[PDB]
């Protein structure tokens, strides 16, 4: 389990999502470092411009690779359910605003770590923030508490994503995860999370690039 | 806007569902006859068969015909939110599988009356029921208990519906509905309705006829 996250570990991501009807797909490539937390990816909407702003799918698209210091690696699920892997549900419920529903299984194939995910979403306005893309191209530093779930062998999971809106307003989105082995239990404690958003000037196509730090504590 | 119910009324269904990530569309035609309650329509999956089994998809896919008998016209919530239209929105498990999420706007465009709707679905099972197809192509009979919501100015309804499976056991769905206007609220009351499932033999592509007849009491 931790033996694989020794180092610099190859990343594959892929997602499919549809929102309010709109399917798009984004492939994301990078490393991931656990021993420092670090994660650096290149995401592709290979289907064209994205219905739904980066920074909305910026959580679904690996923690497993967040930094657990020596004095919690005990506590660390995500490793210690692989290579064979996990489950990732998520129900993000953006307020005053539409909701996603996803599916993911982070597991190694081959030598990369990849997250395949199934994103859903409806009654999200049109007009609002999320498909109205009035949000600012940026991501917050978040707390993410962790409680253990006897009952289904695994992770649960809950935190409210602030957006920035182009107004200076904020666009809460209250997430609730789950996680099961899918082949250990950790006590209560939280991810400190910080994300940097940027681009390549030599894409023609609507990308994001991810650089993150997740340490725990 | 009851009075745009006094004959026979076009219909147009259409639906944008995802389950699995199995993306599929619903069209559907046909005519509605509030005054007897009768509703006649064709359903064509016009992307293939679908990765779900059609009585699944009934009673997602215009309650509006609902015949509402003369003292009781007062509570015809459906009707009289119109032409302008209602907002119905679903949440449906599947005992021991996936869930259903929908919503759906249900309004006159012209003079036909137009169902168009979202689907989405996750946390299915394959070689369950519902992605297996062991479903019985047939639908039974169930009261329906619908209430009013004073909060969001409309409609409540809450009802658990009986699939007969292959086996001779049966899949339960619960369906939990909210609805909206776009643009009067019932005391307690029901509909009670009664469908036929019957196949066009000059049809190729994966369809459904449907026959339903709806009264409410």
């Amino acid at each position: 389990g931790e033996e694989l996250f020794t180092g610099v570990v190859p990343i594959l991501i892929e997602l499919d999502g549809d929102v309010n009807g709109h399917k798009f797909f984004v492939r994301g490539e990078g490393e991931g470092d656990a021993t420092i937390g670090k994660l650096s990816l290149k995401f592709i909407a290979t289907t064209g411009k994205l219905p739904v702003p980066w920074p909305t799918l910026v959580t679904t698209l690996v923690q497993a690779f967040s930094r657990y210091p020596d004095h919690m690696k005990r506590h660390d699920f995500f490793k210690s359910a692989m290579p064979e892997g996990y489950v990732q549900e998520r129900t993000i419920y953006f307020k005053d605003d539409g909701t996603y529903k996803t599916r993911a299984e982070v597991k190694f194939e081959g030598d990369t770590l990849v997250n395949r995910i199934h994103l859903c979403g409806i009654d999200f306005k049109e007009d609002g923030n999320i498909l109205g893309h009035k949000l600012e191209y940026n991501f917050n530093s978040h707390k993410v508490y962790i409680t253990a779930d006897k009952q289904n062998n695994g992770i649960k999971a809950n935190f409210t994503i602030r957006h920035n809106v182009e107004d200076g307003s904020v666009q809460l989105a209250d997430h609730y995860q789950q996680n099961t082995p899918i082949g250990d239990l950790p006590d209560d404690h939280y991810l400190s999370t910080q994300t940097i958003l940027s681009k390549d000037l030599n894409e023609k196509r609507d990308h994001m690039v991810l650089l993150e730090y997740v340490t725990a504590a």
